[PDB]
């Protein structure tokens, strides 16, 4: 079995909108993402979402939940991606842009599906609806899923 590398994933969620940040470079780029990345050695993964939406968004928040945790395996590629996703309801400051991501907020009856990943038009709805979820997702490039599981949770 692959060896996995620890990401974060983390969504500023309000009661009629969505913060989500178009990814200028990199990984994902051209799609609207929750904001995150690596993280680095002797950081706990919550401290390490919030770094990275510190360095993304200039935002910073007073609690963390997490809400699920997706693994990316791609064709070609040695390590899984696992990704542990957070959000919160209430964050300190206004977004900025980054050369990571534009930030910009979305009403909850216009998410961006079309110029997402694709997967997440299987678990971000479970986001919306306060489940927490477990997922795997095997894309063939940027479009295609060969393979994927995904299940409601108790505990995340
Ligand atoms: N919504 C969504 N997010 C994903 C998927 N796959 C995936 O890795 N992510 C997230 C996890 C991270 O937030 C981000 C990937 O991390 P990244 O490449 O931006 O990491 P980084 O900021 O450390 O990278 P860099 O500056 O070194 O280029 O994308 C997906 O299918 N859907
Ligand atoms: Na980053
Ligand atoms: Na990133
Ligand atoms: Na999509």
């Amino acid at each position: 079995m692959k060896a996995s590398r620890l990401y974060t994933l983390v969504l500023v969620l309000q009661p009629q909108r969505v913060l989500l940040g178009m990814k200028k470079r990199g990984f994902g780029a051209g799609r609207w993402n929750g904001f995150g990345g690596k993280v680095q050695e002797g950081e706990t993964i919550e401290d390490g979402a919030r770094r990275e939406l510190q360095e993304e968004s200039g935002l910073t928040v007073d609690a963390l939940h997490k809400v699920g945790q997706i693994v990316f395996e791609f064709v070609g590629e040695p390590e899984l991606m696992d990704v542990h996703v957070f959000a919160t309801d209430s964050i300190q400051g206004t977004p900025v842009e980054s050369d990571e991501m534009r930030p910009s907020w979305f009403q909850l009856d216009q998410i961006p599906f079309k110029d997402m990943w694709p997967d997440d038009s299987y678990w971000f709805p479970l986001l919306l609806q306060k489940k927490k979820f477990h997922g795997y997702f095997k894309f063939q490039g940027q479009d295609t899923i060969l393979d994927y599981t995904l299940r409601e949770v108790d505990t995340v």
